[PDB]
């Protein structure tokens, strides 16, 4: 009925961002590779503490540790909590191998917190943020956000990070806060794209939100 | 720099309101189908030309003349004008062969509007939206339904009729993809009553989009 | 508590729009003051009633008549309805008479329609739109003052299309009407009028004593 | 035109918040006026530099001090930000002279930054807050914000400061940055609004705006 309904973010808790570090299958690993994902994790933890968020970070190395904070994220309760968001980080020199085993963690990430395999965070928003090396994951209340369109470049990872993440970061810290998240994002739309002359690198976001999504500040 | 930003909407000309009526492989045509197909034909050519756009219907069956039409819609020049729309209306039983043609459609349409392909529109905002039977910057992709989720009559169909509605109400005071979540909402609740259900849509859209008069 | 609490906008009527003509102690009519508030008149009436409101147009020269119809808009039950609006047109050259029944009169309109005299409008926003030719009216909850001009600054003269303030209004009004906050809105008519040009800045006021945000989105026939 | 516009918020400096205590004349100074003064005036220090400002607090006592600081302000160059401040307190009770030597103080503070007097800050937002103990100023880009209305009650200072500061300190630390600053005006009215003997009264404060353009305080 109203056009102006949004996401009620006054629970006790605002929720986990969890942040994914996809490094097992790589193998050349160049400083600007590895300073640059650092750069990228440590400044999303910075941003989205700010906004309330318990941030969690592991990769894929520790094969038995995965196992462990993975179940722990998905059986735990989020029932006092307002949303829940996953950051998946990865290189760009990308084996197949690497490329492949991506597609598989963010299949089951994201098949973890739907509604049906998680109540807890049922008629809530769960955001994800995918760095690519563009995907068809679903559920009502997710929100996929991609560093990069289906078939556009993706320029190489730098000691300062990567212009996904800066310039979401940067807009995190900026308009974290006041904007509509959507907004927000549509905001590193238009900061990424205008970054062989190939034409841009122009991310996306697939919205199944229902309604607005705010991170006004909390008591 | 500015978070505010917007498309400039104050072109000559709306822009094209692009109706496309999927029908070539389907076999079974009950009354519902055939009469609530016109019901989300009509309706859209309403609620859109209140919006200021051109109108224009085809279907896939003349084979001959989508050739034409499809062709000047791709060439025309587009200077004057502030986006493109694009809507792509399928019936619900869907064969595989019309499954499938369905795709091949919407792969070539889209296609048609990238930048490299149309310099008329570049740094305007190209809005598809897909009623599916089963890429580019300033591209807003809206769909029936998102992955792996149900979609479903005489008066027309839930996500026609919603969105219809909801144009009719906000079209001129909501920014769109704001709109689109109203759809969101009413759609993924109307199946919940009548029986999750969730349409989806997906942008790559850089700055804020009004259909103000 | 909630950063984005709005008025109840889903009543059944939107409300009245009355827009009242001052005119009574009026001696030289110059053809831009008689069209010119015609004008200003008729094109509130049409702004107003996009938005979903009855409106309603009487001038203080009918003696008689002011006094029922005054009566009316106060006394009837506005329990079904969103909110009040209340435009005060007025001319610019004034006699010191005319000047001084204008202050009365607005005293007395928004007298009306404080909570402690009007029941139906308690928590309803009261909208009054002057153009002034008192500033201390600005008393209530949920009222929502906007005056032509600021104390001691310019106004527009009146001409033959109407007058710089409601014209810019109205005009934001149909562009904008439906889509903002309504001092968002009142905020884009400051800086029109302020910068229309014809040295003299006119610079307008709005007074929110609002507690919700003020949203005119379209209604339902249901 | 862009039914969006922002004053351009990116200069240098935020401004300057100047907080002013009006105290002469006041003579029963019991500790719930001294300690909610001190309250109010600790409180906004606080939330205003949060927003970037720099704040500077003086009372009218200092009769030497004042000629000074007050000539200071109003002279010195604006030109390298974005906006200026000004926050006006009082005491609630008020003998006549000190409720009258009040208007006197508002009439000379804001008239000092018209931009007739004060070309620096021409096209930049002045914001006075004013608690009152009339309103009668005016001028283009400014948001005079008042405690309380024509008329209506305004409740006692009490030893953790006075509901209007309270609750305006306390939207500016939640929605400082956030949200549009008339926004965030309106939800204070709101507050207070909703907000041990002789009482049934209620506070309802106001905002008048002669602003041109939408008024944000993102983090610089």
């Amino acid at each position: 009925f109203d056009p102006a309904e949004k996401y009620k973010m006054d629970h006790r808790r605002r929720g986990i961002a969890l942040i994914f570090n996809h490094e097992r299958f790589f193998w050349h690993l160049t400083l600007p590779e590895r300073r640059g994902t650092c750069a990228d994790r440590d400044n999303l933890t910075r941003r989205f503490s700010d906004l309330g968020f318990e941030v969690k970070c592991f990769n894929d190395l520790k094969a038995e540790e995965l196992l462990l904070k993975i179940h722990e994220v998905s059986t735990v309760s989020h029932a006092d909590a307002d949303c829940f968001v996953c950051v998946f980080l990865s290189h760009g020199e990308g084996n197949h191998i690497y490329a492949y085993d991506a597609k598989i963690e963010i299949q089951t990430l994201t098949g973890l917190f739907k509604g049906d395999k998680c109540h807890s965070l049922v008629g809530k928003p769960k955001i994800f943020i995918i760095q690519a090396c563009y995907t068809l994951p679903a559920g009502a209340d997710f929100l996929m956000c991609y560093s990069v369109a289906e078939g556009y470049y993706s320029h190489r990872e730098t000691v300062n990070g990567s212009w996904y993440i800066q310039d979401l970061c940067e807009m995190l810290g900026k308009y974290g806060s006041s904007l509509e998240f959507t907004e927000l994002l549509t905001l590193v739309n238009r900061k990424v794209s205008q970054r062989a002359i190939g034409k841009k690198q122009v991310p996306c976001f697939a919205s199944m939100l229902t309604k607005k999504l705010h991170f006004f500040p909390k008591s």
